[PDB]
DNA sequence: CCGGTGCCGAGGCCGCTCAATTGGTCGTAGACAGCTCTAGCACCGCTTAAACGCACGTACGCGCTGTCCCCCGCGTTTTAACCGCCAAGGGGATTACTCCCTAGTCTCCAGGCACGTGTCAGATATATACATCCTGTGCATGTACTCGGGATATTGAT
């Protein structure tokens, strides 16, 4: 599942939740850097 | 004719999105702590010898203390050149970029002068007798301050 939100502080709850549950928590915002962007990116394919 | 109302144009709100800043971690290397004699050496203990520092009177001037008179300060007035503010033209110091080059590193080399010791001798402290140059005192007189009156500037207003 590929969740999108707008509000960060909407995304930041959205992570205490995820925290709070252990479903993994892996995010790309607009803070992100390019680099970390790239990162993850490669790492959503060809990682499970 | 004027007025309601749609259309368009602008102002206001909110929010990211992105690019610039600054404290935290890794890491390695030359330099602050810290014996180790040593080493000879200043510092301390232990003596006296001489003189200067200190205190007591005591002589003797140089600061405080009281009285008249004008000269400088106080206080007012008007007015004017200057201070302070504002505004516009333009030059030049600023900021950023590429290119050149000599500072910086370190390496290697080596001969000149800092630096210490050893030797010895003459320049300098020191004591005493000699004596004369400088110093306090006293006193004549003349260069210079002061007062008064006539030159030559030296500013301001027509």
């Amino acid at each position: 599942v590929l969740i999108y939100s707008q509000m960060t502080r909407m995304i930041d709850l959205l992570e205490e939740y995820m925290v709070y549950r252990k479903h993994t928590y892996m995010r790309l915002d607009g803070s992100s850097k390019i680099s970390e962007r790239r990162d993850m990116v490669a790492d959503f394919q060809n990682r499970n």
